[PDB]
């Protein structure tokens, strides 16, 4: 039997009899007494300790007093309600001490196996509780451990933790995107509402993807978090010089070719001197035709007496891809579509959208016009 | 805390807060870099929503009437992009109208003297029929101007922002 001094701000359920330290469940000794000093919830709690234990005992070991927690985040009372209140302790690898202050809580430790920890960056934390689940195709594959905020201010890291046996699915070219809370998807002449499974929604999780020829990701490595699967989409970005983005949405913006969705706007901001830029996500499939003299311009929902379509009217603005030849290029001007025909490689420009239809004018003040090259 | 719906037009999505903010209600706060930190009972104003919350410039405005503005709905545009949203809208005696809005700070540079504020209206445009600009409807304009800041600001009638300008040849619908 030893004696070891721990200072407690409150000692709820506690009683010199029967508070049995444990270590991971196993029996390190009882308390021998509690009791108060001047009165100023210095509550010292006096501890008997099996020899055994008695050496790894330093100044870095750790104590908490672990307790039933039926709230409305709390299921931790799993063998509290058994075995009554217990106190858990880490032990520590400092040089020695016999007066202790006890944890307010229980700390989180780390498992001495070969698993995996790793990092996240995310400038907020969303609704990933402490448990939250790691998913690889909805296949729990390991669980967040910790959350911390960075030195400044502008941002929040995560360490999570993967299991031994899937240690190999995490690459450096892996992404990972935040799977938590539900939403509604309406779309336009009918809709359906399906985002995520329940364990999901209560506890929040995130989901990840591995490409197949990265190299496997080790020791710590950082991570970037996406907020939904869209945005975690493999893309090339390409940025656009615009004249106004009065209908343009950051997000819901497609890109379209063949009448094909074939990319989708991403950021949409005003530069000073009232210029506005935007960048835009694009299929790797479709990135080969992104070349000079390619042209990108602002299409209009028209008003078809035959065909009246309104989809398109109910969508807005939509861009449109017109393929061109030459050296790959990054960044485009768009144009009107008005002035879709002025912007080519070819186009007979002559010194106000009428028809001429073997062309259309162009601009007035003097008339210019311009003539399709091939009826040029 | 509490939780609402989200409805937008062509298409609407549902996501405010989580399950612990719904049943017992939450606070959020944020921190700007360079201030220096409160202490000792220090007294703070609390803003019912994120959106409230907003950083930015204030500017007083006298309007004709308030039609269809709406206090937390009208935005302002500039270059076809929002970068304001009116914010109070309220009757003086003597039937005049005022109101009071939020800038991005981004902007605020442009806010200077000759610099005019016109109410436009959604047009029905024949060639492009834009549903949105007619679900919104009123809505602000930017157009920015040169001189000293300025803060205070009376809007002009849409009809009538030719004639309010710094250069305009006026003659004597």
């Amino acid at each position: 039997g030893n004696t070891v001094t721990i200072d407690f701000m409150s000692a709820d359920g506690i009683v010199p009899g029967r508070t049995p330290v444990r270590y991971q469940g196993v029996e390190v000794g009882t308390v021998q007494d509690i009791s108060l000093s001047d009165d100023l919830r210095k509550i010292e709690v006096k501890v008997s300790i099996k020899s055994d234990m008695k050496d790894a005992l330093r100044e870095e070991t750790q104590f908490w007093l672990v307790t039933p927690k039926a709230s409305l985040a709390g299921v931790s009372g799993l063998d509290a309600l058994v075995g009554g209140n217990y106190i858990g302790m880490m032990p520590g690898k400092g040089k020695e001490q016999d007066h202790f202050v006890a944890l307010d809580t229980q700390p989180k430790y780390r498992l001495d196996n070969g698993d995996l920890m790793i990092h996240l960056q995310a400038p907020d934390l969303g609704s990933l509780n402490s448990g939250s689940l790691v998913y690889f195709r909805k296949i729990p594959v390991g669980k967040v451990y910790d959350y911390a905020i960075n030195p400044n201010k502008q941002g929040v890291v995560i360490d999570v933790l993967i299991e031994r046996r899937f240690t190999d699915l995490v690459k450096k070219g892996s992404r990972f995107w935040n799977v938590s809370g539900v939403d509604a998807n309406v779309s336009i002449s009918g809709a359906k509402v399906k985002l995520e499974s329940l364990a999901a929604l209560v506890n929040g999780a995130i989901a990840f993807d591995s490409p197949e020829e990265s190299k496997p990701a080790e020791a710590e490595d950082t991570f970037g978090l996406y907020e939904d699967l869209a945005h975690s989409q493999r893309g090339v970005i390409i940025k656009l010089e615009l004249p106004s983005g009065a209908g343009l949405t950051a997000d819901s913006t497609p890109l379209m070719y063949q009448g094909l969705e074939v990319g989708q706007l991403t950021k949409l901001d005003l530069n000073p001197g009232g210029k506005v830029t935007g960048e835009m996500t694009v299929d790797p499939s479709v990135v080969t035709l992104l070349r000079e003299n390619t042209r990108i311009e602002l299409r209009n929902p028209k008003l078809s007496l035959s065909d009246a379509n309104l989809s398109a009217l109910l969508t807005g603005k939509t861009f449109e891809l017109v393929p061109g030849d030459g050296e790959p290029r990054k960044e485009f001007v768009v144009v009107p579509g008005e002035k879709a025909l002025l912007h080519e490689p070819d186009v007979l420009t002559l010194t106000a959208g009428q028809p001429l239809q073997v062309g259309q004018v162009i601009d007035r003040k003097t008339f210019t016009v311009a003539i399709e090259p091939q009826h040029r």
